[PDB]
């Protein structure tokens, strides 16, 4: 259960006061995003710092499954987001706030999360052409002590990412300065 990763944060996210576990829960999520590009299914991943500190990555691949889920009775991201036994269920948790996007079947889906508790079923919100997965998430102040994201480690981190994971174009954003950088390798 998320009752002992929230009781415990460190152990799971990494130091939550130097800005290691911080940065950490970003790169949490855009690993699923490229686990999906190592499959084939996703080229193009975004990720943007908001004036507010929270973060929004989105990729571009299929979108999480979202048919009923049995074993739980909700939507398998349901599933996906607040249950796991890292995973991204772990920056839930330790998120204040979290909206979940899925663009699948030409419809889009969201789900809001508060510190990792369902505020309402996955529910169907419009139709898309797109498809792909959209994560906006806010690190808990009662976890990490200075909520400062830094444009400068974000960024050498995914100059790597771009670096091993040819074909992946990596799209970062600050709008808290407007710097704004694809990470694409083709050199
Ligand atoms: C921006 C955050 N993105 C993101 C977070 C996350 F957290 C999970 C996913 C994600 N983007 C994804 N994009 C696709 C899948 C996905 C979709 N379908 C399958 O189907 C599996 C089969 C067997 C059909 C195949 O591989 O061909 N697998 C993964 C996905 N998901 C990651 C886990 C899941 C899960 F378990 F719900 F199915 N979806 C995620």
């Amino acid at each position: 259960g998320l009752d002992a990763v929230r009781k415990r944060p460190g152990m799971y996210i990494g130091d939550t006061d130097d800005g290691t576990g911080l940065h950490h829960m970003v790169f949490e999520v855009v690993d699923n995003s490229i686990d999906e590009a190592l499959a084939g299914y996703c080229s193009e991943i975004s990720i943007t710092i908001h004036t507010d500190e929270s973060i929004t990555v989105r990729d571009n691949g299929r979108g999480i499954p979202v048919d009923i889920h049995k074993e739980e009775g909700v939507s398998a991201a349901e599933v996906i987001m607040t249950v796991l036994h890292v995973g991204v269920s772990v920056v839930n948790a330790l998120s204040h706030e979290l909206r979940l996007t899925i663009r699948r079947h030409n419809k889009v889906w969201e789900q809001v999360y508060h510190h990792g508790v369902p505020q309402f079923p996955l529910r169907e919100v419009g139709e898309t052409d797109g498809s792909g997965t959209e994560v906006h998430f806010k690190p808990s102040p009662e976890t990490f002590s200075n909520i400062h994201f830094s444009w400068d480690i974000l960024a050498k981190r995914i100059r790597e990412l771009s670096f091993l994971n040819s074909g992946v174009g990596i799209l970062l954003r600050d709008e808290r300065t407007g710097k704004e950088e694809l990470f694409k390798y083709e050199g």
